[PDB]
RNA sequence: AUUUUG
């Protein structure tokens, strides 16, 4: 019914890369973007499911995004600031989702910045040579200042004197500096020795002013500005668990004698600063909805309902909402930290989606779960590369089989924690295919197959994975009685039946294969360049005939779709050429990584392609349908959703699955 | 300290 985008992970030791304002609005920086949620009645979620929408991204730095800052300033909420290692600092409107201006004053990688709270237009940001710049955006204004040759971690305007800012940097130093005195330092807050994480000023003016400080030396410290002086050192406790630390700090501004740290493993607490070390554990009561790793950023969002929420960003790639009434956390927002390279729905579980990414965990989406539309379990255990390929086995229940950019092949039983079972056999490069189909000799109910990208495809025994594995080149060269060397194989597709598999090759041909033995019977000489996927249509259309149409893709841009119901009917003694092709779909500007059948329909087929958009076509009528453009990188894999005619996930070299609506999408075919 | 080539 609504889209949804498993989007970008949060990116890692930025200070402050995450910011929220009321109603309201989550923004967070994530490679080289920062990504937009809706949070609260605004998103316009049903009872009972989280109050959250992924709603926008702010696209247009060539490099990781260090910092983002929105402006707390009634009427202008809708203005942020962000920061980035290509050099600039640059002003956006959300609404618009554009930049109103920005600069490159920085020469140095820019380590964080701060919308001032008490000034409506100024933007303070510091780099790794301790360079300050004061930005006026609004009057082309600005002012360089250098206090201390070293590198800035972390710093934080006041909310109550729009002069002074908080500066921490790399080796424990914390200075208060006046930026209406050329920066001169006000404050010398000396105690850490170790990097600043956070500085969080008192929300309430006078005692001049407390400041709290986060440090990797595993302190908080509270300083007295009169004093000029630690008033409070606070350790940090050793709990059991449920990398360094990271110690961050949200100081709530309705609260003032509460302060919410990170932890080490990315456990919260709320300490009692009335209170002998007294603080709460955040998710105390309910068990595994804590983080797993360090937490890095604590956004406080008020909803318009008035729930008081605090939104945490973490190493784990989870972002989480917690509701600070309970302390227990509201929803999280899973994330992906490389490409989304393979997508498989499970024909056992209905719904359960799994996802092959670049940071070496596979996901499983329940992607029909009631409550919550992003479902999400991790599988790290023997994974350890990037999948690359994926194949759910057709009726064992949580039997995942996976391929790696190292040429592995693994088994998941993903209803157990047992870690997988891996073949001791290993292609010499990436895994780009699985198939489960019947076995052929020289094995002895489904064999699992595996493509390389050196061109081997591998049949591996299931029950006997650490066993031998066998280049079924043998037997296809023994049953056809070739001379010269066999092409390079690129992809592999067993038709519904299980009784024809179709090889993919570097030269672009397709060769058709019949149990048991591998009778080769037909070649299909239509692309010219490698082929990248191979699908086969269902076999519960309206018309029998349907299950022999073949779709293909290659690294050119036409797909093709062939007919070998002749063929296949006529089991030839000699093998046929086909050079023509039944259908022919032309549209797409770049080549063609992922084809698939719609279960819904006769003759619907979805593309994903490397120029940037996934295509529904009406196959029997060469009819391009609907264009999806929401990705912003190339597309490596499509797969139709189980339920909904309507609804199609794509993944791609952006770092995204996007789940949407063909009936959403405002254009019939790709871009010219 | 992760952020890259079906």
């Amino acid at each position: 019914q609504e889209p949804r985008t498993l989007p970008p992970s949060p990116n890692w030791y930025c200070a402050r890369c995450s910011d929220a304002v009321p109603g309201g609005l989550f923004g967070f920086a994530a490679r080289t973007s920062v990504f937009l949620v809706r949070v609260g009645p605004g998103a316009g979620e049903s009872p009972g499911t989280p109050p959250f929408r992924v709603i926008g991204e702010l696209v247009g730095h060539t490099e990781r995004v260090s910092g983002f800052t929105f402006s707390h300033h009634p009427g202008q909420y809708n203005l942020c600031a962000t920061s980035s290692d290509d050099g600039t600092v640059k002003i956006w409107d959300v609404e618009t989702k554009t930049v109103v201006t920005e600069h490159a004053l920085h020469q140095h990688t820019i380590s964080t910045l701060h919308w001032s709270p008490r000034v409506k237009d100024l933007i303070v940001s510091g780099d790794e040579k301790g360079v300050v710049f004061c930005y006026w955006f609004n009057r082309n204004d600005s002012q360089h200042l250098f206090i201390e040759p070293r590198t800035i971690f972390c710093l934080t305007c006041s909310p109550h004197h729009e002069d002074l800012v908080a500066i921490g940097y790399k080796d424990g130093i914390v200075v208060i500096i006046d930026i209406s005195k050329k920066g001169e330092v006000i404050h010398r807050l000396r105690g850490h020795d170790d990097e600043i994480h956070s500085i969080a000023w008192c929300p309430l003016p006078g005692e001049g002013c407390y400041l709290a400080t986060g440090s990797k030396d595993q302190t908080i410290r509270i300083w007295s500005c009169s004093r000029g002086r630690g008033v409070m050192i606070l350790k940090l406790p050793f709990l059991k668990r449920r990398e360094r630390l990271w110690l961050t700090l949200h100081w709530p501004s309705n609260q003032p004698t509460q302060l919410v740290s990170s932890c080490f493993g990315g456990e919260l607490l709320q300490w009692d600063l009335t209170q002998r070390r007294k603080y709460t554990l955040f998710s105390a009561s309910s068990e595994g909805q804590n983080h797993s790793r360090i937490v890095f950023n604590l956004c406080p969002l008020q909803t318009e309902d008035d729930k008081q929420l605090l939104l945490s960003t973490s190493m784990d790639r989870d972002v989480k909402c917690w509701d600070i009434a309970t302390l227990e956390c509201s929803w999280t927002l899973p994330s992906l930290g490389g490409f989304a390279y393979s997508l498989a729905f499970s024909s056992v579980d209905i719904g359960s989606l799994a996802i092959g990414v670049g940071d070496g965990m596979i996901r499983v989406w329940n992607t029909l779960s009631i409550k919550n539309n992003y479902d999400v379990k991790n599988f790290w255990q023997g994974v350890k590369s990037k999948v690359t390929a994926l194949c759910w086995h057709p009726t064992k229940e949580g039997c995942l089989a996976f391929g790696t950019d190292d040429g592995k092949v693994g088994l998941y039983d993903t209803y157990s924690n047992k870690p997988p079972q891996i073949s001791s056999t290993y292609h010499k490069k990436t895994v780009y295919t699985l198939a489960w189909g019947p076995p052929v000799p020289p094995m002895s109910s489904l064999a699992l197959y595996s493509c390389g990208g050196e061109g081997i495809v591998l049949q591996h025994n299931p029950w006997k994975l650490s066993g031998e594995a066998f280049d079924i080149n043998k037997l296809i060269r023994d049953t056809n009685s070739i001379k010269y060397k066999l092409p390079v194989h690129t992809e592999i597709s067993w038709k519904a039946d299980g009784k024809i598999m179709a090889l993919g090759n570097e030269d672009g041909s397709i060769e058709i294969f019949q149990i048991p033995n591998l009778k080769l019977i037909c070649t299909i000489q239509q692309h010219h360049k490698l082929v990248n996927t191979i699908s086969w249509h269902h076999e519960h259309g309206s018309q029998p005939e349907l299950s022999y149409l073949m779709a293909s893709g290659s690294n050119n841009a036409v797909i093709y779709v062939h007919n070998l119901k002749t063929v296949i009917e006529s089991s030839p003694e000699s093998p046929v050429t086909i050079t023509e092709p039944y259908r022919t779909l032309s549209g797409h500007t770049a080549k063609i990584t992922s084809v698939a059948w719609s279960p819904h329909h006769d003759g619907r087929l979805v593309s994903a392609s490397y120029d940037g958009t996934a295509q529904v076509w009406d196959a029997l009528r060469e009819e391009p349908l609907c264009n999806f453009r929401g990705h912003q990188g190339r597309l490596l894999c499509v797969a139709w959703s189980p339920l909904d005619p309507d609804c199609i996930y794509s993944g791609a070299d952006d770092f995204c699955v996007h789940k949407w609506l063909t009936s959403m999408q405002d254009h019939s075919r790709p871009p010219q």
